[PDB]
């Protein structure tokens, strides 16, 4: 059989709540007296990436899909875009919306947010679903090699800027490349939107240079086994989606996690690179819905 | 004696996270480094008159802050977190491995937080007008309260700061007991001529844990005042009257309180205790210096 069409519309009310001085805008729509469900995307996405994710959760469940601070239609101010200032957005989000408990959906760097605060929030964590998240990379051979000479100058100084600021690859290139199947002009149109100024990229270059690859940056080593070891050690439920061959996520890894983290179902969705959403979306929605009905959830 | 108002210290810079950070670096090679760290609004110039009381026998490192001083002015939020990054890698691309930390201010959290952190490497701390919790905005001095209270009010605070360098023009000052001169207020001015690069001297004031606020200062400052009273570390604190971040009350008590500590006061003081007694810091920090088990 065939997967349905993708949707490349974004048909959700906007929202934006003041953060620290600044405005994040967000995902609302659902139920709003259970236990929300928290969706983080990573580089170089926003909550775009969630679009058809969400319609099959927010029948049941309230759907709460924030853009990180510097991206998407959130504000723009003058930081590093470390993880650091990430982390602080974020935290200062999830209070500005009186949430209490939640399940989280996480991807990419929005896992490292995730993960994080759900490591020092065990309490008002109901579940995690996770996908293409970070981990520690310990050698550059563990790395895809379809990928490796882009992310190591990603990192190199003078020529990461001049790709990622200048050139804008992250988006015109890596975002490609993350997807298995085309990205239709629309859809790269969403993901263009946030970044016509050169000036507005600096989170997408920040960020590769955060991952922990190799050693470094060994602040943010020690900040991603702390989770890691979090996470191995919870009894949260999980749900793990992982594809062929992936990016940050390999299939022999996954399965690796299916048995070293406790109560986790892990799900193959075929193909896939980083972007799990635009390669099947209907599969990730349907058992993400799935999960939540067998959850300590409704309320 | 006549309180100098030269900076006679050749520029020193390293590379710190694709950023140059300026510092002063003088006396011998060949021992345990004597780190310098200041706080807000200042530089490296707040600690002139006390580094040659102690470079004819210790290694005296200041760095000026990221954003600040003769250092680089990168597009930061200028946070607390910004400023822990960048002075980690400021020590570790010098190469230290035990030091003795001299703080102040913002500087003192920075070094309580590192000191914490690196508990092995740390061999003393001399500090003096230093960040602690402020459970309420009665424990904040009057001539000051309504002032800081505007600082961390919603737009109000960045025209005083930012537009009108209220910072520099008038909380400076405000907190030496005897007058700045002229030429001294110029060299504090110096990093700020424009309004844009004034950011770090607005964020500090709204990174201060009071009432609660925020949250993560608060327990970052509550873990390192903790990790301080359960050090045995030697400890010289330096105190005025009637002080400002610290009164002489709480100062005292801590004297007492903390392992391993002296205290020393240095008569009439403010904020800037480096500027209205460098002599008493100076000679006294030396004379502790000479004490301690480092290397050499
Ligand atoms: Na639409
Ligand atoms: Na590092
Ligand atoms: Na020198
Ligand atoms: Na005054
Ligand atoms: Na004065
Ligand atoms: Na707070």
């Amino acid at each position: 059989s065939h997967m349905a069409e993708i949707g490349t519309g974004f048909p959700f009310d906007p929202h934006y709540v003041e953060v620290l001085g600044e405005r994040m805008h967000y995902v609302d729509v659902g139920p709003r007296d259970g236990t929300p469900v928290l969706f983080l995307h990573g580089n170089p996405t926003s909550s775009y990436v969630w679009r058809n994710i969400i319609p099959h959760v927010a029948p049941t469940h309230r759907c709460i899909a924030p853009d990180l601070i510097g991206m998407g239609k959130s504000d723009k101010p003058d930081l590093g875009y470390f993880f650091d200032d990430h982390v602080r957005f974020m935290d200062a989000f999830i209070e500005a919306l009186g949430l209490e408990e939640v399940v989280l959906v996480i991807h990419d760097w929005g896992s490292a947010l995730g993960f994080h605060w759900a490591k020092r929030n065990p309490e008002r964590i109901k579940g995690i679903a996770f996908m293409e998240f970070i981990r520690p990379i310990p050698t550059w051979d563990e790395w895809p090699e379809f990928a490796r000479e882009t992310f190591q100058a990603f990192r190199t100084t003078d020529v990461g800027r001049k790709l990622i600021i200048d050139q804008n690859v992250f988006i015109e290139g890596t975002l490609p490349m993350g997807v298995v199947r085309p990205l239709t002009e629309v859809e790269m149109d969403h993901y263009r939107e946030p970044f016509l100024n050169p000036v507005d990229r600096e989170p997408l270059w920040r960020f590769p240079n955060e991952l922990p690859i190799a050693g470094e940056p060994a602040n943010i080593v020690a900040l991603v086994e702390e989770y890691m070891d979090w996470l191995h050690q919870s009894p949260v439920p999980k749900l793990l989606f992982w594809g062929t061959p992936g990016v940050l996520i390999p299939p022999a890894e996954a399965a690796r996690l299916a048995k070293s983290l406790p109560n986790c179902k892990a799900v193959d969705i075929g193909p896939g690179l980083n972007l799990l959403q635009e390669d099947n979306p209907d599969l990730i929605g349907s058992e993400i819905a799935r999960w939540l009905s067998t959850l300590e959830i409704s309320g």
